[PDB]
């Protein structure tokens, strides 16, 4: 049963309380999350992420055309 008990959707691994973080309602580790593109650690503070995956800024906005904002 999932409490204590997080799977991550970063990195499908099991999170463990410190490092249990929900980015987008999504639980992981704070440090997993990283572009799907480029393996850029991107995790918390400036991330683009979709739903399925996780991708920076710079690669999102040219595969995806979806968000992005790097001073554009
Ligand atoms: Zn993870
Ligand atoms: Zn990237």
């Amino acid at each position: 049963r999932a409490q204590v008990k997080e799977t991550c959707a970063a990195c499908q691994k099991t999170v463990y309380p410190m490092e249990r973080l929900v980015a987008d309602k999504l639980i992981f580790h704070n440090s997993c999350f990283c572009c799907k593109h480029c393996h850029t650690k991107l995790s918390l503070g400036s991330y683009a992420a979709l739903h399925g995956e996780f991708y920076c800024k710079p690669h999102f906005q040219q595969l995806f055309k979806s968000k992005g904002n790097y001073d554009e």
